């Protein structure tokens, strides 16, 4: 399975922080945005990725990331020249997806739990059909909503309804088989003006295999949306990290603990950062 982190959009609810960058370029507590997105595909097992995102852009994050090979994997980078929907990213994407499956993940979304790798490598072993993940929200009025039955089979899906059927938001995580791309080609703009990922999952629903991981309330999804909930957010990767040893979404870690790398190539990234504490943090890992 491949991957995208689709990672652009006309954000403007952060203004000033997005009067230049895009969003998902500022920090989250100790580190860019963009690494919990794709620490996730990263732990599914994906290690070629696509990242989408403006034109502007879409430099600023290669020249944060690279092409992957310090982490083991392989990062390639297109633009989406107009925010027109979360589908757009299979139509940019096509080329780069090829017959393959492919994951999409939204490059502001952080999830946090124990036992999500599992789920995640689950999704990302699929060879047919689709896999959304659902979580429990305050709003959910505010988010695609998934409604399913005591067995946990989708009955709907339905985007932003003023009356929903559930309080699961469906998050910004989606596994997909190759059926993707023809039908994000054959859907057509909402009243929003945009390629909605409601109908891309919808399609999957009416093809009898949308499979939803509902994820408990002990995980946690966190919003970026506002300067509010960044700094939330913020405080709560702080919290875990200052309390374990622990980095949430260290990339370097991530590709040495899921095999990307060796120990002698972590040792090799630690060392010119032996300054500070990121680096610090990797040459102890390596040596433990
Ligand atoms: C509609 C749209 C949103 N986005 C981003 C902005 C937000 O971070 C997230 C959901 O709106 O997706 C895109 O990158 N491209 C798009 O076309
Ligand atoms: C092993 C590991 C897990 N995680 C995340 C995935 C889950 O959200 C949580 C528990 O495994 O920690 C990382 O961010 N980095 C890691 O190196």
């Amino acid at each position: 399975m491949k991957g995208i982190i689709l990672s652009g959009g006309s954000g403007t609810r952060l203004y000033p922080l997005t009067k230049v960058v895009s969003k998902q370029l500022l920090p989250v507590y100790d580190k860019p945005m963009v690494y919990y997105p794709l620490s996730v595909l990263m732990l599914a097992g994906i290690k070629d990725i696509l990242i989408i995102s403006t034109p502007e852009d879409t430099p600023r994050f290669e020249q944060l990331l690279g092409g992957g090979s310090e982490l083991g994997i392989s990062l390639s980078y297109a633009v989406q020249s107009s925010p027109d929907g979360l589908a757009q990213a299979f139509i940019i994407g096509e080329e780069f997806i090829g017959d393959d499956n492919v994951a999409l993940v939204l490059g502001d979304n952080i999830f946090y739990g124990h036992g999500f790798t599992e789920l995640l490598q689950r999704a990302a072993n699929r060879k047919s059909g689709a896999t959304i993940f659902g979580y429990n929200v305050k709003d959910p009025q505010r988010f695609g909503v998934v409604e399913f039955d005591e067995k946990g089979k989708v009955i709907s899906i339905e985007e932003k309804p003023e009356e929903p059927k559930s309080s699961y938001a469906v998050t910004g995580l989606y596994f997909y088989d190759n059926r993707v791309v023809d039908i994000a080609k054959n859907i057509t703009p909402s009243a929003r003006g945009e390629l909605e990922i409601t109908d891309v999952n919808k399609a999957y629903l009416e093809l009898g295999e949308l499979h939803v991981e509902l994820l408990g309330r002990g995980f946690a999804w966190l919003d970026t949306g506002t300067h509010e909930s960044l700094l939330q957010a913020s405080q709560f990767i702080e919290t875990i990290e200052k309390r374990q040893s622990l980095k949430v979404a260290c990339l370097e870690e991530i590709a040495y603990r899921m095999g990307y790398i060796s120990r002698e190539q972590l040792i090799k990234l630690a060392e010119p950062l032996m300054k500070n504490e990121y680096g610090q943090y990797l040459m102890n890992l390596a040596h433990r």
